[PDB]
C-alpha cells in the first residue's frame, strides 16, 4: 500500500499552503503519506508570504569560531575530506575569503558543468567551510518551522535529562563557500534533519533511499578496507565522498537536487545524503524526530571508535510509546524489522 507510494523514491518537492506550514509534525506526517521519505531528501518550499527573518545585514560582525579549511584527498570518484581548523573570523572576513577571485564560483551554463568542475576540482584549493555554528538567523517570533523550537518528540530528551547536544536538539548556521563539501552520511541516530538555505548561491544534494543504504554501505566498506576494520560505523566520521559516477558504476540507486535560497530540505531517518555549496551561503540546521523514528534510533549502528560520538539514550522513547515492548528491548530479545516504506504513524490523520 505504501509500497504503491513513490515507488521510484524519487526526491519529491512540496509547496505548502500557509494553513498547511503552520505545523510543522502535521506536514511531515503529510509529505511522508505521500512517500516522500522513500526518497531519504524532500524539499519544501515555504509559501512566499513567509520569511524566517527581515533581513540579513546586521550579520557581518557574527563571529565564526571555528572554520575549517577542507583538504579533499582522492581519485577515480572516492575521496576522503580532511578538516583543518582555521583560527576564528568573522562573517565578513568568510565573505571576502569566499567571494576573492582565488575561492569564487566559476562560470557555467547548465548545472551539470557545475557539477562535472566540482568532481574535477574537489582536491584543489582546498575551501574554507563556517561550520557548526551555534545559533538562528530566525526572528523571535517567527512560529512556523523554527528550527530553534520546531515542538518534536525529539524535545523528549533535553525535557527529561537537561541533556543538550549541539546542532542535534540546538541549531547550527552553515557560511559556506564554492566547492565545500558535506560527505555521505546519515544523521545522528538515524534522525531528521531539516536543512534552511537562509541566503546566498545554491546548494546542491545527493540522496540514497534508505531502502538502499545498507547498499551504500557495503561500497564504502570495500573502497574502505581499513576505515571499516576500524569503526562499525566509519560513515559517521563524514569524511567520505563519493561521486555520482562511481554510484552508477556500482549500480546505487540515488537522487540529486539542487536547494535554492528560501528553500528548506528534509533528510529522513537512515537517509544517507552529500553535497557540496555552489558559492557564498548560509545554512541553519537541525535534527527532528518522529515516531517512526523510535526504532531507527534504537537500531541505528553508532561510531564505535570515538568517545566524542553522539549517543542518545533511547530509553525514555522505548517507555512512554513502545510500552508494551520494553521488557522484551531491555532483555535484548527485541527482533523488530524495519520496513524503510511504511510512513509514521501520525500520518494516520491523512492516510
Ligand atoms: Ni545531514
Ligand atoms: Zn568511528
Amino acid at each position: 500500500e505504501s509500497e504503491t507510494l513513490n515507488p521510484s523514491a524519487r526526491i519529491m518537492t512540496f509547496y505548502p499552503t500557509m494553513e498547511e506550514f503552520r505545523n510543522f509534525s502535521r506536514y511531515i506526517a503529510y509529505i511522508e503519506s505521500q512517500g516522500a521519505h522513500r526518497a531519504g531528501l524532500a524539499k519544501v518550499v515555504p509559501p512566499k508570504e513567509w520569511k524566517p527573518r527581515a533581513s540579513y545585514d546586521d550579520i557581518d560582525d557574527l563571529v565564526i569560531p571555528a572554520p575549517i579549511q577542507q583538504l579533499v584527498t582522492g581519485q577515480s570518484g572516492l575521496f576522503t575530506q580532511y578538516n583543518i581548523q582555521k583560527k576564528a573570523m568573522t562573517v565578513r572576513e568568510f565573505r571576502k575569503i569566499a567571494n576573492s577571485d582565488k575561492y569564487c564560483t566559476p562560470r557555467y551554463s547548465e548545472f551539470e558543468e557545475l557539477e562535472r568542475k566540482y568532481w574535477k576540482n574537489l582536491t584543489f584549493n582546498p575551501p574554507i567551510y563556517g561550520a557548526d555554528v551555534n545559533g538562528t538567523l530566525y526572528e523571535k517570533h517567527v512560529d512556523e518551522w523554527n528550527i530553534g523550537r520546531l515542538r518534536t518528540i525529539l524535545d523528549l530528551v533535553e525535557k527529561e535529562s537537561g541533556i543538550t547536544i549541539e546542532g542535534v536538539n540546538t541549531p547550527y548556521l552553515y557560511f559556506g563557500m564554492w566547492k565545500t563539501s558535506f560527505a555521505w552520511h546519515t544523521e545522528d541516530m538515524d534522525l531528521y534533519s531539516i536543512n534552511y538555505l537562509h541566503f546566498g548561491e545554491p546548494k546542491s544534494w545527493y540522496s540514497v533511499p534508505p531502502e538502499h543504504g545498507k547498499r551504500l554501505e557495503r561500497l564504502a566498506k570495500g573502497f574502505f578496507p581499513g576505515s571499516a576494520q576500524s569503526c562499525e560505523a566509519f560513515l559517521r566520521h563524514k569524511m567520505t565522498l563519493i561521486s555520482p559516477l562511481m554510484l552508477k558504476k556500482y549500480g546505487i540507486p540515488f537522487d540529486k537536487v539542487t536547494q535554492e535560497a528560501g528553500e528548506f530540505m528534509i533528510t529522513f531517518p537512515y537517509g544517507y545524503h552529500a553535497g557540496f555549496n555552489h558559492g557564498f551561503n548560509c545554512a541553519e540546521s537541525t535534527n527532528f524526530a518522529t515516531r517512526r523514528w523510535i526504532e531507527y534510533g534504537k537500531q541505528a549502528v553508532l561510531c564505535s571508535c570515538r568517545k566524542d560520538m553522539v549517543k542518545i539514550s533511547m530509553d525514555v522513547f522505548v517507555r512512554k510509546f513502545q510500552p508494551e515492548r520494553y521488557k522484551l528491548w531491555k532483555a535484548g530479545k527485541d527482533n523488530t524489522v524495519i520496513d524503510h516504506t511504511l510512513p509514521t504513524p501520525e500520518a494516520a490523520e491523512f492516510l
